[PDB]
Protein backbone atom coordinates (compact mmCIF):
# COMPACT_ATOMS: atom_id res chain seq x y z
CA UNK A 1 0.00 0.00 0.00
CA UNK A 2 2.26 2.84 -1.27
CA UNK A 3 2.07 6.47 -1.36
CA UNK A 4 3.71 9.22 -2.75
CA UNK A 5 5.52 12.08 -0.89
CA UNK A 6 5.60 14.74 -3.53
CA UNK A 7 7.68 18.04 -3.57
CA UNK A 8 6.32 21.47 -3.19
CA UNK A 9 7.63 22.19 -6.61
CA UNK A 10 6.62 19.12 -8.38
CA UNK A 11 3.39 20.47 -7.90
CA UNK A 12 2.16 23.66 -10.04
CA UNK A 13 -1.30 25.42 -9.79
CA UNK A 14 -2.63 26.45 -12.86
CA UNK A 15 -6.49 27.79 -11.53
CA UNK A 16 -9.38 26.96 -8.39
CA UNK A 17 -12.11 25.07 -9.44
CA UNK A 18 -13.54 25.10 -5.94
CA UNK A 19 -13.44 26.38 -2.66
CA UNK A 20 -15.80 24.08 -0.53
CA UNK A 21 -15.76 23.43 3.71
CA UNK A 22 -12.75 21.91 4.26
CA UNK A 23 -10.36 23.14 1.70
CA UNK A 24 -9.47 24.25 -1.81
CA UNK A 25 -9.43 22.54 -5.59
CA UNK A 26 -6.65 23.45 -7.91
CA UNK A 27 -6.55 22.36 -11.30
CA UNK A 28 -2.88 21.50 -11.33
CA UNK A 29 0.04 19.80 -13.05
CA UNK A 30 2.73 17.31 -11.51
CA UNK A 31 6.28 16.95 -12.56
CA UNK A 32 8.00 13.81 -11.78
CA UNK A 33 11.67 14.02 -11.39
CA UNK A 34 13.57 14.37 -14.67
CA UNK A 35 11.45 16.85 -17.07
CA UNK A 36 9.70 13.82 -19.15
CA UNK A 37 6.05 13.76 -17.65
CA UNK A 38 3.27 16.31 -16.71
CA UNK A 39 0.05 14.95 -15.54
CA UNK A 40 -2.98 16.83 -15.37
CA UNK A 41 -3.88 16.72 -11.60
CA UNK A 42 -6.41 17.48 -8.97
CA UNK A 43 -5.05 19.50 -5.63
CA UNK A 44 -6.20 19.85 -2.19
CA UNK A 45 -4.89 22.13 -0.10
CA UNK A 46 -6.98 22.02 3.52
CA UNK A 47 -6.94 25.25 5.67
CA UNK A 48 -7.29 25.49 9.26
CA UNK A 49 -5.34 20.47 11.25
CA UNK A 50 -4.49 18.45 10.12
CA UNK A 51 -0.43 18.27 10.98
CA UNK A 52 2.17 16.13 9.44
CA UNK A 53 2.01 13.49 11.48
CA UNK A 54 2.02 9.81 12.37
CA UNK A 55 -1.70 9.70 12.78
CA UNK A 56 -1.89 11.19 9.69
CA UNK A 57 0.24 9.41 7.67
CA UNK A 58 -1.43 6.56 8.74
CA UNK A 59 -4.96 7.99 7.82
CA UNK A 60 -3.27 8.71 4.10
CA UNK A 61 -2.15 5.46 3.91
CA UNK A 62 -5.65 3.91 4.22
CA UNK A 63 -7.01 6.27 1.70
CA UNK A 64 -4.08 5.34 -0.78
CA UNK A 65 -5.01 1.52 -0.36
CA UNK A 66 -8.72 2.48 -1.14
CA UNK A 67 -8.71 1.12 -4.61
CA UNK A 68 -11.92 0.76 -6.87
CA UNK A 69 -13.60 0.73 -9.82
CA UNK A 70 -15.57 3.53 -8.74
CA UNK A 71 -13.57 5.23 -6.49
CA UNK A 72 -10.66 7.89 -6.44
CA UNK A 73 -7.42 7.14 -5.52
CA UNK A 74 -5.56 9.24 -3.62
CA UNK A 75 -2.14 9.54 -5.64
CA UNK A 76 0.24 11.94 -3.84
CA UNK A 77 0.45 14.20 -0.11
CA UNK A 78 2.58 16.98 -0.32
CA UNK A 79 3.27 18.67 3.17
CA UNK A 80 5.10 21.79 2.39
CA UNK A 81 3.22 24.68 2.83
CA UNK A 82 0.63 22.38 4.21
CA UNK A 83 -1.23 19.35 3.61
CA UNK A 84 -2.30 18.82 -0.10
CA UNK A 85 -4.19 15.72 -1.41
CA UNK A 86 -3.10 15.11 -4.75
CA UNK A 87 -5.86 13.22 -7.20
CA UNK A 88 -5.82 12.45 -11.15
CA UNK A 89 -7.29 15.37 -12.56
CA UNK A 90 -11.14 14.32 -13.94
CA UNK A 91 -11.54 16.18 -17.17
CA UNK A 92 -15.35 15.90 -16.85
CA UNK A 93 -15.82 17.18 -13.36
CA UNK A 94 -17.86 16.30 -10.78
CA UNK A 95 -21.80 14.32 -11.37
CA UNK A 96 -23.73 17.15 -10.23
CA UNK A 97 -22.71 19.90 -12.45
CA UNK A 98 -22.65 16.56 -15.18
CA UNK A 99 -26.56 15.82 -15.72
CA UNK A 100 -27.32 19.58 -15.75
CA UNK A 101 -25.15 20.47 -18.88
CA UNK A 102 -26.21 17.48 -20.38
CA UNK A 103 -29.64 17.59 -19.14
CA UNK A 104 -31.11 16.48 -22.94
CA UNK A 105 -28.56 14.18 -23.73
CA UNK A 106 -28.74 11.62 -20.86
CA UNK A 107 -30.57 8.66 -21.56
CA UNK A 108 -31.85 5.92 -19.53
CA UNK A 109 -29.23 3.83 -19.53
CA UNK A 110 -26.44 6.08 -18.12
CA UNK A 111 -28.82 7.10 -15.14
CA UNK A 112 -29.61 3.66 -13.26
CA UNK A 113 -25.82 3.01 -14.32
CA UNK A 114 -24.23 5.15 -12.40
CA UNK A 115 -26.41 4.18 -9.36
CA UNK A 116 -25.33 0.65 -9.76
CA UNK A 117 -21.37 1.90 -9.93
CA UNK A 118 -22.04 4.34 -6.85
CA UNK A 119 -23.49 1.84 -5.45
CA UNK A 120 -20.74 -0.60 -5.81
CA UNK A 121 -18.37 2.44 -4.82
CA UNK A 122 -19.78 2.22 -1.22
CA UNK A 123 -19.83 -1.82 -1.16
CA UNK A 124 -16.03 -1.22 -1.26
CA UNK A 125 -16.05 1.11 1.52
CA UNK A 126 -18.06 -0.64 3.42
CA UNK A 127 -16.41 -3.63 2.96
CA UNK A 128 -13.52 -1.79 4.52
CA UNK A 129 -15.30 -0.68 7.29
CA UNK A 130 -14.86 3.27 6.24
CA UNK A 131 -17.84 5.34 6.16
CA UNK A 132 -17.78 8.05 3.94
CA UNK A 133 -20.20 10.77 5.95
CA UNK A 134 -20.86 13.06 2.96
CA UNK A 135 -22.51 11.40 -0.14
CA UNK A 136 -24.03 13.51 -2.98
CA UNK A 137 -24.00 14.41 -6.73
CA UNK A 138 -21.01 16.96 -5.86
CA UNK A 139 -18.30 14.40 -4.81
CA UNK A 140 -19.13 12.04 -7.13
CA UNK A 141 -17.05 12.37 -10.21
CA UNK A 142 -16.76 11.29 -13.67
CA UNK A 143 -14.42 9.65 -15.54
CA UNK A 144 -16.41 9.28 -18.62
CA UNK A 145 -19.97 9.20 -19.54
CA UNK A 146 -20.19 5.38 -18.55
CA UNK A 147 -17.71 5.66 -15.54
CA UNK A 148 -18.00 7.72 -12.83
CA UNK A 149 -16.14 7.26 -9.58
CA UNK A 150 -16.66 8.54 -5.64
CA UNK A 151 -14.11 11.10 -3.88
CA UNK A 152 -14.34 12.60 -0.54
CA UNK A 153 -14.66 9.50 0.85
CA UNK A 154 -13.16 9.72 4.76
CA UNK A 155 -11.93 13.55 5.10
CA UNK A 156 -13.39 13.86 8.15
CA UNK A 157 -11.49 11.19 9.35
CA UNK A 158 -8.33 14.06 8.77
CA UNK A 159 -11.21 16.43 9.57
CA UNK A 160 -24.41 18.71 4.45
CA UNK A 161 -27.79 18.83 6.60
CA UNK A 162 -30.08 17.97 3.49
CA UNK A 163 -28.15 14.65 2.78
CA UNK A 164 -27.67 13.41 6.38
CA UNK A 165 -29.81 10.60 7.82
CA UNK A 166 -31.94 11.62 10.66
CA UNK A 167 -29.71 10.07 13.84
CA UNK A 168 -26.52 12.41 12.47
CA UNK A 169 -28.20 15.71 12.68
CA UNK A 170 -29.50 14.53 16.54
CA UNK A 171 -26.65 12.49 17.74
CA UNK A 172 -23.65 12.23 15.12
CA UNK A 173 -24.06 8.62 14.73
CA UNK A 174 -22.28 8.11 11.47
CA UNK A 175 -22.69 4.95 10.09
CA UNK A 176 -23.10 2.69 6.80
CA UNK A 177 -26.70 2.89 7.04
CA UNK A 178 -26.17 6.67 7.13
CA UNK A 179 -24.94 6.95 4.31
CA UNK A 180 -27.41 4.74 2.11
CA UNK A 181 -29.72 7.77 3.24
CA UNK A 182 -26.98 9.94 1.79
CA UNK A 183 -27.21 7.44 -1.37
CA UNK A 184 -30.94 7.92 -1.91
CA UNK A 185 -30.82 11.41 -1.88
CA UNK A 186 -27.31 11.18 -4.90
CA UNK A 187 -29.39 9.16 -6.95
CA UNK A 188 -32.68 11.90 -6.22
CA UNK A 189 -29.80 14.15 -7.79
CA UNK A 190 -29.47 12.44 -10.61
CA UNK A 191 -32.62 11.11 -11.77
CA UNK A 192 -34.06 15.45 -11.47
CA UNK A 193 -30.76 16.15 -13.52
CA UNK A 194 -29.55 18.16 -10.60
CA UNK A 195 -32.57 19.46 -8.29
CA UNK A 196 -31.61 20.89 -4.45
CA UNK A 197 -32.87 19.09 -2.12
CA UNK A 198 -35.65 20.70 -0.13
CA UNK A 199 -35.50 23.19 -2.20
CA UNK A 200 -36.89 26.89 -1.00
CA UNK A 201 -36.80 25.70 2.70
CA UNK A 202 -34.13 26.32 5.42
CA UNK A 203 -32.06 24.59 6.96
CA UNK A 204 -33.31 24.41 10.54
CA UNK A 205 -36.66 22.97 9.49
CA UNK A 206 -35.76 20.04 7.79
CA UNK A 207 -35.15 17.54 10.94
CA UNK A 208 -39.08 17.92 12.02
CA UNK A 209 -40.18 17.74 8.63
CA UNK A 210 -38.54 14.63 7.95
CA UNK A 211 -40.04 13.44 11.36
CA UNK A 212 -43.64 14.04 10.14
CA UNK A 213 -43.02 11.17 7.59
CA UNK A 214 -42.24 14.27 4.89
CA UNK A 215 -39.46 12.91 2.12
CA UNK A 216 -38.08 14.54 -0.90
CA UNK A 217 -40.60 14.20 -3.81
CA UNK A 218 -41.07 12.07 -6.63
CA UNK A 219 -38.71 12.77 -9.77
CA UNK A 220 -40.64 13.62 -13.23
CA UNK A 221 -38.95 10.34 -15.05
CA UNK A 222 -39.36 7.93 -12.44
CA UNK A 223 -41.50 4.92 -11.97
CA UNK A 224 -42.77 4.41 -8.72
CA UNK A 225 -40.30 0.97 -8.57
CA UNK A 226 -37.57 3.30 -8.33
CA UNK A 227 -39.01 5.53 -6.64
CA UNK A 228 -39.89 3.02 -3.63
CA UNK A 229 -36.44 2.01 -3.56
CA UNK A 230 -34.98 5.52 -2.86
CA UNK A 231 -37.65 6.06 0.18
CA UNK A 232 -36.60 3.38 1.64
CA UNK A 233 -33.43 4.78 2.03
CA UNK A 234 -35.07 7.58 3.71
CA UNK A 235 -36.16 5.10 6.33
CA UNK A 236 -36.28 6.96 10.33
CA UNK A 237 -34.43 3.24 11.31
CA UNK A 238 -31.19 2.32 10.09
CA UNK A 239 -31.51 -1.55 9.91
CA UNK A 240 -34.68 -1.32 7.97
CA UNK A 241 -32.90 0.36 5.18
CA UNK A 242 -31.27 -1.41 2.67
CA UNK A 243 -27.66 -2.51 2.37
CA UNK A 244 -25.40 -1.45 -0.36
CA UNK A 245 -25.24 -5.02 -2.16
CA UNK A 246 -28.84 -4.79 -2.23
CA UNK A 247 -29.16 -1.53 -3.85
CA UNK A 248 -26.37 -2.51 -6.58
CA UNK A 249 -28.37 -5.65 -7.31
CA UNK A 250 -31.63 -3.96 -8.07
CA UNK A 251 -30.21 -0.79 -10.28
CA UNK A 252 -28.23 -4.10 -12.43
CA UNK A 253 -31.37 -5.53 -12.41
CA UNK A 254 -32.90 -2.14 -13.65
CA UNK A 255 -30.27 -1.85 -16.36
CA UNK A 256 -31.06 -4.75 -18.23
CA UNK A 257 -34.28 -3.03 -19.39
CA UNK A 258 -33.71 0.84 -18.92
CA UNK A 259 -36.45 2.56 -20.60
CA UNK A 260 -38.74 0.04 -18.40
CA UNK A 261 -38.36 2.27 -14.82
CA UNK A 262 -37.25 5.50 -16.24
CA UNK A 263 -39.25 7.55 -18.29
CA UNK A 264 -37.59 10.51 -20.50
CA UNK A 265 -39.56 12.44 -23.19
CA UNK A 266 -38.75 14.90 -26.31
CA UNK A 267 -37.99 13.08 -29.27
CA UNK A 268 -40.85 14.16 -30.38
CA UNK A 269 -42.87 10.80 -29.14
CA UNK A 270 -45.00 10.01 -25.99
CA UNK A 271 -43.68 7.00 -24.35
CA UNK A 272 -46.28 5.21 -23.02
CA UNK A 273 -45.92 2.73 -19.51
CA UNK A 274 -48.50 -0.49 -17.82
CA UNK A 275 -48.56 -2.88 -16.13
Amino acid sequence: AQLRILKETELKRVKVLGSGAFGTVYKGIWVPEGETVKIPVAIKILNEGPKANVEFMDEALIMASMDHPHLVRLLGVCLSPTIQLVTQLMPHGCLLEYVHEHKDNIGSQLLLNWCVQIAKGMMYLEERRLVHRDLAARNVLVKSPNHVKITDFGLARLLPIKWMALECIHYRKFTHQSDVWSYGVTIWELMTFGGKPYDGIPTREIPDLLEKGERLPQPPICTIDVYMVMVKCWMIDADSRPKFKELAAEFSRMARDPQRYLVIQGDDRMKLPSP
